């Protein structure tokens, strides 16, 4: 029935708050934060603006080693009680002729929501 | 628990399943099925490699205006409703594919919610 519980008003709200740390962390580079919001499994993934790392720990092991943007636009889209995908689109003044997308999506683990997947790029439009 | 049901086998073979379809459709331009396969809501969004799109309308509508190799595939479901599948690919060859997905099981079947395409060295 997942498709009749379509952004269900706690969870799009909770959703929405991790989803908020986690761009605080990215822009701050708080990699603590970062890392703890992506799940810890070797099927996470995360397809980069410039690689493909699969599992948490090729994926931690990235952040040690990697800043401010403008989102312009967000779909946060949540389907029963847990699971979300969150979407952006961001501009940085540095490359001011490419648009950026972030692609997630999101489960409740148990111990919170986290990232099991995503896909960040920069195109022209 | 939801982590304690990844990957269930028979959850995964049906997202396979649909995976191979979408895969098939792509390589021959059934558009038909292509838009079979997004889920039917304005939530649905594809960015593409060239274009961002909101809603399936829009998707649908690009679709009517508009081979490669695989190689490296990992579809992962989450309980029996909720799965998301990434791909590698390449054509173009200093350039490497990405494309990712999260399907959805709704009432008319599987669907895909959520879709990101792009291109890297």
């Amino acid at each position: 029935m997942l498709e009749m519980q379509i952004n269900l008003p706690e969870v799009h709200a909770e959703v929405t708050a991790q989803f908020v740390r986690y761009e605080k962390a990215l822009t701050s580079n708080d990699t603590a934060v970062l890392n703890e919001l992506f799940w810890n499994s070797p099927q996470t993934l995360r397809y980069g603006a410039t690689e493909n790392l699969y599992g948490y720990e090729a994926i931690a092991g990235f952040r040690a080693t990697r800043l401010e943007r403008e989102i312009v636009r967000t779909v946060i889209t949540t389907y029963g009680h847990d699971f979300a995908t969150a979407n952006i689109e961001f501009r940085r003044l540095s490359h001011s002729q490419l648009t950026g997308r972030q692609s997630q999506t999101w489960m409740r683990t148990s111990q919170g929501w986290r990232v099991v997947a995503a896909h960040v790029s920069l195109i022209a439009l």
